[PDB]
């Protein structure tokens, strides 16, 4: 019976302690404050707000079985608060995964959070006096629940889908433009070690120094790229002077040098691959826990003579609010970048 | 029950004593005009207003027996005054915590904050115009109990843990620079060729500048002094002279282990300036928590017993914080502690 009591108090306690640390970490440290992390702070503070203006009163309503006792104005304020807060969290996800496009030329990160917070209100603000004191309310409204289920769920869902697909395509294009140089350098070194005349080593060193500039597309990565370019130019000069017998040893030293930075560059490669993975994980948790919710909230409201399942309604509400405590868990146990506890 | 009025009169007298003492100390020191004490003026004003416009008539009622013979419109005016002042006190405590956290995290942008503080204190006291003389409302009661206590309490708690974490990070960064300079100086004492000296001295300069983040100026004067001495050593070293690197490193080590005394004194001063925040916010919570908890409970649990003795006790407990906060400000921090 009172399964919502224990579960509710555990959820509210671990969401009070959950997103609060995400706010105490950024505003304290300086090496971790980024516009991405500022968006994360806005998102977590949005989840911290829902833990008090909705969760306790929602749980107390669920204790009586869902039967409301106070007037209509208080219930309308609490419901509009919940709509604004969920819309704000999902549009904070929107702004976060929009800022996660480093392929763009500090920045005006104010506008994203501001528009998120404004449309969160603008979509949830017009309560029109609880639908104009609709008659026989006794103890949600048409043509507005549909609006707050489309503009607050479906549209940001397609936004997340578009953003992750664009991220996939962009990272694949970046790694392809890098793999071009990856293969050209090996082919040219092989040619140098197997050439026949002074022009073949020259062409191989040309194509080697050619691929050196196509990789400039994005601190210690600078000091590494400046030492081997001089060696490549020395090898090019030696090959220009008809010194293949010396260009071979030059290429041996060049391989021994560049393979020293290979092992430092692949770490950054895996660095960003894991970042994209954790982004996908955050969006996937959002979907997992808020899809059955808004699916029910749109279908049962649009499908009258179809089963709605009261138990399913309460369960999808509990799941959607479990998401509110899932995103600060993902930046915690699923992601190891937030070392400051 | 004569002891009730005795305690009430003593509490009113001590509210007057504490807040008027804050006022007189501000008006007789001239060195208290700092952002730390900038908010205490609003606190003293709000507490004196609570002790003149509520507490006399509040105790009138409390000794009358809760009957209240006053017209319900004057009752609503007094209730609005009490809401406004109890809201202004808590919002100004939140603003104190805000100022502390911002001073930890980074001119005069607190006038807007105090103006909004008192404006919102008035905004929560307006629906009493359209509302026994208790909080005779259900929807409004929860609203005022939530927006005026349940929000600022957790907000200042979060800001206070943020102050703790930021101060710990500042401490850790400066201790890291300390040990980095220790290691680099122990290296230069034993350095061999000149390129290693150049690299290590670049490292030392980088650490010295990375640490650079009435007496806060005397700490930075040693910063630029050490920077200029590192520049001296770097010139004498890149000129191809190894012994002069150590010659300058001797005085650099002297300056380094000399500034640490003032650094640790500053760390102790910051810890002491945060402990007063701890005590103040903790006492405020202890005093003003059960009142609003029982209020929101009685507003959420109608057919649930709330004895009026609880009402009187928690109201006295709430007013105890308005009595105590100037005393707590005077006991801690050496501005008022060393004068008296
Ligand atoms: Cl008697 C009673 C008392 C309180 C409540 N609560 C109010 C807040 N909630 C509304 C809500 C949660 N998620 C949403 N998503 C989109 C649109 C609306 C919502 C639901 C729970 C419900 C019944
Ligand atoms: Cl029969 C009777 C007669 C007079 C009173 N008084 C009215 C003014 N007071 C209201 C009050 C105290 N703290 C608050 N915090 C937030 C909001 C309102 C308040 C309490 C004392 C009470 C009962």
């Amino acid at each position: 019976g009172a399964a919502a009591l224990v579960g509710g108090v555990l959820l509210i306690g671990l969401v009070l302690a959950g997103n609060s640390l995400v706010c105490v970490s950024v505003a304290s440290e300086r090496t971790l404050q980024t516009p991405t992390n500022y968006f994360i702070v806005s998102l977590a503070a949005a989840d911290l707000l829902l833990a008090v203006l909705v969760l306790p009163l929602f749980v107390y309503s669920e204790v009586q079985g869902g039967v409301w006792l106070l007037s209509p104005r208080l219930c309308d304020t609490l419901m509009a608060m919940d709509v604004m807060l969920c819309t704000a969290s999902i549009w904070n996800l929107c702004a976060i995964s929009v800022d996660r496009f480093v392929a763009v030329t500090g920045q005006c990160q104010l506008l994203l959070i501001a528009a998120t917070w404004l449309l969160s209100a603008a979509v949830a603000s017009p309560v029109v006096c609880g639908l104009n004191d609709v008659p026989g309310r006794d103890p949600e409204n048409r043509d507005y629940v549909v609006y707050s289920s489309v503009c607050s769920f479906f549209l940001p869902c397609i936004l997340m889908l578009l953003l992750y697909w664009a991220t996939f395509r962009g990272l694949r294009r970046w790694e392809a433009d890098l793999e071009d140089n990856w293969e050209t350098l090996n082919d040219n070194l092989k040619v140098i070690e197997k050439a026949d005349n002074a022009a073949q080593v020259k062409d191989a060193l040309t194509k080697m120094r050619a691929a050196a500039l196509d990789a400039q597309k994005a601190k210690d990565f600078r000091h590494g790229f400046d030492i081997l370019v001089g060696q490549i130019d020395d090898a090019l000069k030696l090959a220009n002077e008809g010194k293949v017998k010396e260009a071979q040893a030059a290429a041996e030293q060049l391989k021994t040098t560049r393979n020293a930075y290979i092992q430092k560059y692949l770490k950054i490669t895996g660095r960003e691959r894991k970042a994209m993975r954790v982004l996908a994980v955050v969006v996937g948790a959002f979907l997992v826990c808020w899809t059955p919710f808004f699916v029910v909230h749109i279908t049962r409201a649009l499908c009258p003579a179809c089963f709605v399942s009261p138990r399913l309604v309460s369960a999808v509400t509990w799941l959607g609010y479990v998401n509110s405590a899932l995103n600060p868990i993902i930046y915690t146990i699923f992601n190891a970048e937030f070392r400051s506890v």
